């Protein structure tokens, strides 16, 4: 049994809810929240900007030190950093950004990072300002992630479209 409430069950392991991931993280304090990161961990907008704002910029300070030591992530890659006031840990995952011309086949690689964690609160990778089709992102998630994932979709129309169209 876990703390997650109000989710629709899509599969054995994937759950979905219309929710603000920031507000959901603050309520649940999950072991892992996933960030929709870029390779530079520059948390300017979208999910990343919202998560970072909720940490009062502490996520960005920590991220800048990580990049100064390790250099940029790979598209499709990830790193584990603090969850600050939102979660125990933040898994920063880089999905391909279609608005930069990145290979959408890298979306499966991105979701494979989730399999290193038994339970996660996450957004749909490469959705929103990353430019991918969220329907496609949900299909790759279901067909790639084997651990227990609680998805938060930001829009109410979008959520309803993802559920209605789910095979
Ligand atoms: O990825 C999401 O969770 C999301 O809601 N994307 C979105 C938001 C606003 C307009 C279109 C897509």
């Amino acid at each position: 049994v876990n703390s997650f409430s109000g989710y629709l069950k899509l599969t054995d392991n994937v759950y979905i809810k219309n929710a603000d991931i920031v507000e959901e993280a603050k309520k649940v304090k999950p072991t892992v929240v996933v960030n929709a990161a870029n390779v530079y961990l520059k948390h300017g907008g979208g999910v990343a900007g919202a998560l970072n704002k909720a940490t009062n910029n502490a996520m960005q300070v920590e991220s800048d030190d990580y990049i100064a030591t390790n250099g940029p992530l790979k598209v499709g890659g990830s790193c584990v950093l603090s969850g600050h006031n939102l979660a125990k840990h933040c898994l920063h995952v880089v999905g391909p950004n279609v608005n930069k011309g990145e290979d959408i086949q890298l979306l499966k690689s991105a979701y494979e990072n989730f399999n290193q964690h038994e339970v996660l609160l996450a957004p749909l990778l490469s959705a929103g300002i990353f430019g991918a089709d969220p329907i496609h992102s949900l299909r790759v998630c279901v067909d790639t992630v084997r651990t227990n994932v609680y998805l938060a979709v930001f829009d109410k129309n979008l959520y309803d479209k993802l559920v209605s169209s789910f095979l």
